[PDB]
């Protein structure tokens, strides 16, 4: 078929199943978030929580599906007619490795969900306690062990794919023992194999030699507002594909349709990007275009307390708070702008 309907298996879009109800999970976790100090406001705060009622969610939006369970099947279906609607073909799953049995049937109802609408799973590898690549190797066979066979499971030219968040936090040189050939631990030729995909911040004097001294596959940027880090500029894109190219890495920049992470950070509103009816969602997708990049990632699916979301939201106005909305666009607006863009990115192909 030649439609302009399939889903496109380049696009990665980050995902959270971290959403609890009382009902199903025994509490309306997520939904329920402590608020963050102010990281400059002195000492003795008392900064307290969101409860995650009906009327008061750790979110400046409003889930159209409300305060959903991420272990819900029924929820599970419903996402994945939403990626289908958007054509995006990679669900990049957050892992936060809680070992728990609750984690572990998550990611099967995930796989299972996904596999029926035809979409890929990859997962996003997060700043656990103690990670270093020991254990990050460990995890990773365990990942590759236990969900490689599923029919879900993603692989690029033969090889899973991880991105892995905040890799800055680990030492080239570790890095160096798991990614090169020669590593120590390392996994290049073993069973284990994977497009390792680490996360991109600062200027290229210090994020060049990080990523060849680390050997990573390949760097993302993540972050949805533009200008927070260098990497999450998109004027830098054209110059980070160029050097991407160059080096053999494979260049996955994050666009995002907007940010606001005020109910839980309220003194980080200089972070705030307006979406203005999806012009800011339109300008950075195609910034991420026309930067030639081979495959683009999208943060964030459902994202709730970093305003990222693409997931539909919907007007809702409680005793307890205003929430924003997706003004005069409807509430699955930014599922079928994400079309539109992946369209245009195979067009460029
Ligand atoms: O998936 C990569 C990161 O994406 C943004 C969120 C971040 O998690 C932190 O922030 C959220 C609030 O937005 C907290 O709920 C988490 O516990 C964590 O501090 C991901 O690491």
């Amino acid at each position: 078929n030649n439609l302009g309907t399939e889903l496109d298996y380049d696009t990665f879009c980050f995902y959270y199943d971290w959403y609890g109800s009382e009902a199903i999970d025994g509490q309306y976790r997520h939904w329920a978030h402590a608020i963050a100090p102010d990281p400059n406001g002195g000492s003795g705060q008392n900064p307290g929580t969101i409860p995650g009622t009906q009327e008061s969610i750790a979110s400046n939006f409003y889930p159209q599906l409300g305060r959903y369970s991420s272990s819900d099947p029924n929820i599970l279906t419903k996402h994945m007619d939403m990626f289908v609607m958007a054509r995006t073909g990679v669900l990049a799953l957050t892992w936060w490795n809680e070992q728990d049995e609750t984690e572990a049937k998550r990611i099967g109802l995930i796989l299972d969900a996904a596999d029926k609408k035809k979409i890929k799973v990859c997962f996003h590898l997060e700043p656990y306690p103690s990670r270093n690549v020991q254990n990050l190797r460990e995890n990773i066979v365990k990942l590759i062990t236990r969900y490689g066979n599923h029919p879900a499971f993603y692989r690029k030219d033969g090889k899973p794919l991880f991105f892995i968040y905040d890799s800055y936090l680990i030492e080239p040189s570790e890095w160096e023992k798991l990614l090169s050939p020669g590593g120590s631990i390392t996994i290049r030729n073993t069973a284990y194999d994977a497009l390792m995909i680490g996360l991109w911040t600062s200027s290229p004097t210090v994020q060049r030699p990080f990523i060849l001294n680390a050997h990573f596959d390949g760097f993302y940027t993540y972050f949805a507002a533009t200008g927070f880090t260098y990497g999450s500029t998109p004027t830098n894109w054209v110059s980070m594909q160029k050097w991407a190219k160059e080096n053999g890495k494979i260049f996955i920049p994050s666009v995002g349709p907007g940010y606001i992470d005020t109910r839980i950070r309220p003194w980080n509103g200089s972070v705030i990007r307006t979406r203005t009816d999806g012009q800011y969602y339109d300008a950075m997708y195609r910034k991420a275009i026309e930067a030639g990049v081979s495959a683009i990632s999208i943060t964030s699916f459902n994202e709730w307390h970093e305003g990222s979301q693409i997931e539909p939201a919907v007007p809702y106005t409680s005793s307890e708070f205003t929430y924003l909305d997706y003004e005069n666009r409807e509430p699955d607006y930014y599922l079928t702008r994400t079309a539109y863009w992946v369209g245009k990115f195979r067009e460029s192909k």
